[PDB]
């Protein structure tokens, strides 16, 4: 059980769609990551040689999911901005070597405040790291050095503040659904 979530992207005729099993952190989404082989990444490749090079470098490295906690994570800013549906604010779309086309939409929403892979990528590239879950003693999480990986009560999540994990999961899934922008999967 998770959700597909659809973002519009400024100056791009298609949409971006992401799967996650953690809609509860969705207010903490500070950027999107697409596979090198993804249509948006290659529409952008057209006016970007750094990305052309990166895409070719990736086409060589057969990155396997199980080998990923090991590999140097790498990526490039596509230039495209996506609009966060709940928030209204623009977030960068990056191409990343750790996102694949084979399984999934070839795109992922990232919450570096609460997923460690996400935290390492954002640390390395200067992307925003947003706390939305509280530590288990109900303090603000320490995000000076690593991601707070625990499930917990949301904060700094607007209308969703105060909700525990299961309540957040449903309240944010239901909202994205009522906005016709999200879909539960079984
Ligand atoms: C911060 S936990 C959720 C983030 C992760 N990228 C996911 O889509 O599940």
């Amino acid at each position: 059980e998770g959700v597909e979530i659809t973002f519009n992207v400024n100056d791009y005729d298609n949409t971006l769609t992401v799967y996650t099993t953690r809609p509860d952190t969705f207010m903490g989404c500070t950027y999107l990551a697409v596979a090198a082989g993804h249509p948006l990444a290659q529409k952008a490749a057209e006016n970007n040689p750094e990305l052309a090079a990166f895409i070719d470098e990736c086409r060589n490295t057969k990155v396997a999911e199980a080998e990923m906690a090991t590999m140097e994570k790498k990526g490039v800013d596509t230039g495209f901005k996506a609009v966060h549906p709940l928030t209204g604010e623009e977030i960068p779309v990056w191409a990343a070597n750790f996102v694949l086309m084979e399984y999934g939409t070839g795109a992922v929403m990232a919450v570096p405040g609460h997923d460690q892979r996400d935290y390492e990528f954002a640390s390395k590239y200067g992307l925003n790291i947003k706390p939305v879950i509280l530590a288990a003693d109900g303090s603000e999480p320490d995000l000076s050095q690593q991601a707070l990986t625990e499930k917990g009560v949301l904060f700094n999540s607007g209308e969703f503040n105060g909700l525990d994990h299961e309540a957040a999961f449903n309240a944010i899934a239901d909202k994205l659904t009522a906005m016709g922008v999200g879909e539960r999967k079984v």
